[PDB]
């Protein structure tokens, strides 16, 4: 190539995955993956749970291996790329829809 | 120490100059537009072919100024960060996620 | 000026130790394990090959992984490659590569 | 079951060069530096095969490039027959940033 485009994921399965075939028998499973970080309350210095979701999308092999064994809840790791749909806004600013393709998985639970 | 990993690391070029705006305490915010290529085959003729996608990213403060001063169209950078979503509802009533990188850390390629 | 960086998942080999510096800061030396299983795309059949990676934990990391990790502990790693210089008894120099550990978050 | 990846991005320390396993296939061996505000880390890193020739092809000393790849130990003796350890980076892509 000449380019790197490349995400690692933690999270959690935001619900069952959804598994379908390409009318040529092709496994493609789309999943929906939520990510955490903590924050600390300046004031209070409370340490509270901030979530990032992301749409994960695996072909093939990875999608029946996601739909073999994966249930919401499940934790898992995530090596893929990004790949976006372009966008204009209610003020013409460009925008960015963006799907990971997954090209690798651990299971972690 | 957080329970989960978000990350993503990027290489590839500055679509436009960058843009840079202060905050009404003066902190610098910069956002630009990176794509970053791959080739893909052509089955039938073999032909090697360039496919772009397109990543909008955010930089704050010393990184942001970093960015405004050094940076143009067509610069190659390294990128680390983190994705940032706002939840979409679809014309089919279908869930979608609009992404900005938010950059921790930014190397020059020239 | 250029990127070091590597990601671990794994299991340690042993319960941590953490111990002080000749500068007074906690270290917590581990090893962890990784694993690739594969078939044989012919002959042979399912292969199994382990890795033992060593990994320095330092100052408050190393305290948290004193204090929570244990012997089999599924852990992460985010960190960088460091290879130092020592001696053997007869002044050979000789080469260890460790991971300086950046972050960890338990898998378990 | 485990995760063994490796990101760099540095300079090759060397002209690489091909050459061959006893079972017959291309590997170079090359050394690449990475450095942080001044300290500079060195990298024995292995290429094989098809990236092996790419890599003997196009890249020189001081070539600046990015490897992902995994980490590996190899044991062997001295004259003395003492295990020594060496770690490797085996590359699983790499990119020319020149």
């Amino acid at each position: 190539a000449r380019g790197v485009n490349k995400v690692i994921l933690i999270g959690n399965l935001g619900q069952d995955p959804e598994v379908r075939y390409t009318p040529n028998g092709n496994a493609v499973a789309n999943v929906t993956l939520a990510t955490s970080t903590t924050w600390r309350d300046k004031q209070t210095g409370e340490l509270q749970e901030r979530t990032e979701w992301h749409r994960i999308a695996f072909f093939n092999r990875l999608a029946e291996i996601v739909g073999e064994y994966l249930r919401k809840g499940s934790k898992i790791y995530i090596e893929g790329s990004l790949r976006t749909r372009k966008w204009q806004d209610k003020n013409g600013v460009d925008r960015y829809t963006t799907e990971i393709i997954a090209n690798e998985m651990h299971m972690l639970d």
